[PDB]
């Protein structure tokens, strides 16, 4: 039986937790120990990693829920994964470097990954697929999961669903009874790439929908945004992805769903609605309402800027080029609408 | 030669076409400035609705706050309205359009076109029929679609929004562009006119269950499942009962989430799911004499699929039906979800 270790335990990997040790429990194929690597905490005088073991609740990240029994808090990452045929990849981006250097070499031999996390790595075409970073340094074969999943709403078990990317069929099929449930619904596609550069994309046109939102405008004019960015997303992976690229992966939940719930909520919506109606700064706001944190919409729409740059495509892509040039070329917020507005 | 056009209905949707067409036929030469908007007649405060929008020049029932052009004369007698028209804007509600259509039937101009703006279905011996080819079978005239991400209200406040004109003569198409575009109103012709028709009638049944969905409370990822769920089923009607690419259209995908979010239909059958008070009393309590269009659409659909005996493959859509005509409680919709094609 395949033995399960979820690497992070914030608020998705608790989300995902209550899910995969639930499957784990029931299910023969897997052993129903999952480990979690816990980045050990003091919480009022007890280690969070004792309190996940004991009272079955992550109660700074996903307070209100009780985990599964079964799932283990660990706190050193080689410990938690040494022994694991099947890693779940679910940290912020910016520690998934470290915990990867920590891991190379230590893990088994017919290891797999499946990477959570949305967002986007450096390299030789401009960007880099997180699940590839993972990968290569790790050596293991990677999948990716993504939709339209907030943590809170899964961990409540309100009814959503999500797309698995997997190259290997078997191991597609494998990862869906493993994270399948009734209230959490999977679709297994072949395609790597196209599955996780919306995770990404999609921050560029919900920049542009809280622009829109912070001109007055309503539900028919982020209806329209949300389209042309879709269109803008489809061709920019057909541009950027290796291999080929369909639009009907684009209409599973990691594409156009994902895409309409991060453009009718989120911190790329309300920072943007704040710029257009307030005329601060993305480092101001960013301070002001996240608490010093980088937006990621801005700075994609500025690594697309380059990359059309270094392929002599800008023109082609109005929609991603009036987020960049509005957060960047100090163009007025009201031109963006000019571009909705003169389009093709 | 100038055209003159003749706008058969004056609702919510019809007054805000009656705004733009009105504005266009004034500003253009190739349209006569006299648009002729057919008005059923109905007593308000002692008079007559065709008399207050003649001399008030707003339809102070279904478009109230918004100035129509003096240049649009209300009409109550339908043959009258249409009688010297060379363009006919079909835009009533969907169950009235066969009454409409004997009343006309003989008494148009030799070389009439239409375009509907109908969200509906009708049936026939293919089983489904489309609402155009009932019109245009029974009147003579070639028709058109106009179907996109159209909220009235929006539109009347001139808040940028798209459509999609289904139009097979290119020359027929432009002109129809050219009388409905605005520089907030855009247009993209398109010659699949059965699949632009459809995309509009179904989106309201999915909104319907959006609607469902808000009222039991569960948030944004259920929404946007509904609403992805809702298309896959929309692309797999369209593919057995008339190619992917026209549901990136305004009338696919934009459509479905300004609908689902800020529609009629939703907002009635949020309170549906709150209140347990029925469609019916809840129409005519909220929207003030406008008209639900999906949950016919919805009994209309069961009835089709039944006689190609594909009831089974569209679980949503005959979720929606069996909530509102066979008594099944909303609190079993999502149950509808948890097993659907999609995840096989
Ligand atoms: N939260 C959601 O609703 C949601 C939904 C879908 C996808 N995601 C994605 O999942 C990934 C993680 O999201 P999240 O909600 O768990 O974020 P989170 O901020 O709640 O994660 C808390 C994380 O902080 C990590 N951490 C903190 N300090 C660390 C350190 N010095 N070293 C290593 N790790 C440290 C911990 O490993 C822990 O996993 C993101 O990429 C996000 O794109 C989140
Ligand atoms: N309202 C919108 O936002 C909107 C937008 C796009 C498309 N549509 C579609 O436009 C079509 C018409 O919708 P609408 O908003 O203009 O109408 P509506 O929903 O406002 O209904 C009001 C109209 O119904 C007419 N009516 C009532 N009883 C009648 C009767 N016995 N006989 C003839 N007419 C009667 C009235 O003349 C009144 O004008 C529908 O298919 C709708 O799906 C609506
Ligand atoms: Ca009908």
């Amino acid at each position: 039986s395949k033995k399960v270790c979820i690497v992070g335990s914030g608020n998705w990997g608790s989300a995902i937790a209550k899910i995969v040790g639930g499957n784990a429990a029931q299910l023969a194929q897997f052993d129903p120990r999952v480990t979690m690597w816990v980045f050990e905490e003091d919480i009022g005088g007890k280690k969070l990693t004792e309190i996940i073991n004991t009272q079955h609740e992550n109660v700074k990240y996903l307070p209100g829920h009780k985990l599964p029994p079964n799932v283990v808090a660990v706190p050193d990452v080689v410990q938690a994964a040494e022994d694991a045929d099947i890693l779940i990849f679910v940290v912020p981006h910016q520690f998934i470097g470290k915990i990867c250097d920590q891991l190379k070499g230590h893990l088994k031999a017919n290891a797999t990954g499946i990477s959570l996390i949305k967002g986007v790595d450096e390299g030789p075409n401009g960007l880099k697929l997180i699940s590839e970073v993972i990968g290569e340094r790790l050596g293991i074969p990677m999948s990716v999961l993504m939709g339209a999943n907030i943590a809170s709403e899964v961990a409540d078990e309100k009814f959503c669903e999500t797309t698995i990317g997997c190259k290997d069929p078997a191991q597609g099929q494998l990862l869906k009874e493993l994270m399948q449930t009734p209230n959490f619904r999977i679709t297994v596609v072949q395609e790597v790439d196209t599955v996780e550069i919306c995770g990404a994309l999609k921050n560029v046109v919900a920049v542009g929908a809280g622009f829109c939102d912070g001109l007055g405008f309503g539900d028919n004019t982020k209806a329209a945004v949300i389209r042309l960015g879709l269109m803008e997303m489809i061709a920019f992976a057909k541009l950027f992805c290796s291999g080929p690229v369909s639009s009907a992966t684009f209409l599973e939940s990691c594409g156009v769903a994902d895409l309409i719930t991060t453009c009718y909520g989120g911190r790329n919506r309300k920072v943007a609605e704040a710029f257009a109606r307030t005329g601060k700064s993305i480092e101001q706001l960013e301070k002001e309402l996240l608490n010093g944190q980088k937006l990621q919409g801005p700075e994609t729409a500025r690594e697309l800027y380059s990359i059309l740059q270094h392929k002599g495509l800008v023109d082609k892509f109005p929609l991603f080029m009036a987020v960049y040039k509005v957060c960047y070329e100090g163009q007025p917020v009201g031109e963006f609408i000019h571009c909705l507005q003169n389009h093709p």
